[PDB]
């Protein structure tokens, strides 16, 4: 009531360049007749006989009207001084979230559009479920002043709608976003991938490897995998589609390093292929012995 001024520096009122903007004495009771002047132009905008009091209205706000402005009682206590800035109200923001686990997602967003003016966002999602919509619940953005919300402990098969607004102290702006965890899941790469020789087969690679570590343990949903490899300096890639964490090639050329890399996915399809876990280079064994002898 005392004045509401929104976020940003201490003393300033904001408008839209085109339109009427609203300007209001702080040091004010909300009635109390005061003066306003333009510093530097002596002409008095307001008398306290106004009609509307404590504030003052521009006819059509352009950076001439940007400024600085002195508003007074008549008393002679001192109001405060008051300055206005010029900007455009906010527009929708673009939101894009992302999954690495079956468990917790979390969200980005970036202005879709420059308003100029300081700006805050609010963050927030509610379950769809399938039963009908649950009480909206708050996005926890991240510390140290990213722009990311998380989402904690979320359901697998629920369908989520995130709501991000963008808010200047012109007004606000919501954008909606149905989010489905089953659709936008992508799991990291596995980890600890070994391309190992095996002893007694010249033209085979045991190729080992574990689940990330972004992939909680004791886990209800599994990952299936997808192998490549491909002989030193060679062209084509070749794809097998292995079962657990373990594929035996049998088509590795003897005496050659091999190149393996895979990615993983969620067992039922779900989602997206992760992508390609760095490079593993392997060489097949070596079993023929050396120095032979006549017999
Ligand atoms: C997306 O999110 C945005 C922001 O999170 C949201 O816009 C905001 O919605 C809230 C909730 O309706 C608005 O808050 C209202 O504010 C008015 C004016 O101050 C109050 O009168 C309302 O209070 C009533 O309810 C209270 C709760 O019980 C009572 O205690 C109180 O006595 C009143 O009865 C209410 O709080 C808010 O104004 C907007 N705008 C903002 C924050 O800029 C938007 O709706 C969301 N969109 C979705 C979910 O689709
Ligand atoms: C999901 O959040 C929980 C907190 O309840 C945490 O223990 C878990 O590690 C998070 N998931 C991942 C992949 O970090």
């Amino acid at each position: 009531s005392p004045c509401p001024q929104a976020w940003g520096p201490p003393g300033v009122q904001y408008g839209q360049p085109g339109r009427s903007v609203k300007l209001c004495c702080p040091g004010v009771t909300a009635g109390d007749p005061v003066s306003w002047f333009r510093d530097g132009e002596p002409k008095l905008l307001q008398g306290p006989d106004s009609g509307l009091g404590h504030e003052l209205v521009l006819a059509q706000a352009d950076s001439t009207d940007e400024g600085t402005y002195i508003c007074q009682t008549l008393d002679g206590a001192l109001g405060g001084t008051v300055t206005l800035q010029l900007g455009y109200p906010p527009a929708r923001p673009v939101v894009s979230c992302q999954a690495a686990d079956y468990e917790n997602f979390s969200c980005t967003w970036s202005p879709s559009q420059i308003s100029g003016l300081p700006t805050r966002y609010l963050t927030s999602y509610r379950k769809k479920t399938v039963s009908p919509s649950t009480g909206p619940w708050p996005c926890p953005q991240d510390p140290l002043g990213a722009a990311r919300c998380v989402v904690h402990g979320a359901e697998f098969w629920s369908q989520y709608r995130i709501n991000v607004t963008e808010v200047n102290p012109l007004g606000a702006s919501t954008r909606l976003l149905d989010v489905s965890l089953q659709s936008i899941l992508r799991p990291d790469p596995p980890q600890g991938l070994r391309v190992e020789s095996v002893p007694g087969y010249p033209r085979r690679l045991r190729a080992s490897w574990t689940y990330p570590a972004s992939w909680p343990s004791q886990p209800h949903f599994l990952l299936k995998f997808r192998l490549q490899y491909r002989p030193a300096q060679h062209p084509a890639w070749s794809t097998v589609e292995p079962a657990g964490l373990e594929e035996v090639i049998t088509d590795a050329v003897a005496g050659l390093p091999h190149a393996v890399r895979v990615s993983a996915r969620d067992f039922l399809d779900a989602g997206t292929w992760s992508t390609w876990s760095p490079e593993a280079w392997g060489t097949p064994s070596t079993g023929t012995i050396p120095k032979e002898i006549p017999a």
